[PDB]
């Protein structure tokens, strides 16, 4: 676990895309905080760059090739779905979390089930299998055609999670699913770290 934390490149500079945020969310912090803002939820733009179903956003950085390496802070929030979205997938409409649609996502449901957003039907579940992981780490590379996701709640240390392993597309945009807020159950932020 040691020496995946330092096999690591520098952590990537990234930003949430206010103009793509779905329009119940609300990016802070300067571009590294972004949450679902209870007010009153106002109707989507008619720009295809912004989600009007998923709540979700992506960074401003686009991702062509090379490795690239970056965290998320998760907390304690319930439900969340972390990856890339390919930039010629669509964002518009309910969307359908598959690699072959431009989706490739680890997410988390009822704050206790990891599951990899595989090619199939039903997502698969994954192991915790410890502690509930607050902190996931994302690295992707080109070159090798990867998509690996680690629990980076440890400082000094990452637990591999999964991986998409089939040749990615180029360019993707890091995604970024806060989801509904559950009630007021799930309105944690997601934070860039």
């Amino acid at each position: 676990r040691k020496m995946f934390r330092a096999l690591m490149p520098a952590l990537e500079e990234l930003t949430f895309d206010p103009s793509s945020a779905h329009p119940s969310l609300v990016v802070s912090s300067s571009g590294r905080r972004v949450e679902c803002s209870e007010q009153k939820a106002p109707p989507a733009g008619e720009d295809p760059r912004q989600f009007d179903k998923a709540v979700a956003v992506v960074a401003h950085q686009q991702l062509s090739e090379g490795e690239h390496y970056w965290e998320v802070d998760v907390g304690d929030k319930p439900r969340w779905a972390l990856g890339v979205i390919a930039a010629e997938a669509p964002r518009r409409g309910r969307l359908h979390a598959v690699p072959s649609q431009g989706l490739w996502l680890l997410g988390l449901r009822e704050g206790k089930i990891l599951e990899a957003h595989v090619e199939a039907k039903e997502p698969r579940a994954l192991r915790s299998p410890e502690r509930r992981p607050t902190r996931i780490g994302l690295y992707l590379s080109f070159g090798d055609g990867v998509l690996s996701f680690y629990d980076a709640s440890d400082a000094d240390a990452l637990v591999p999670l999964f991986a998409f392993h089939e040749r990615l597309p180029r360019p993707v945009y890091p995604f970024f699913d806060v989801c509904w807020h559950d009630k007021g159950k799930n309105a944690q932020p997601l934070l860039l770290v």
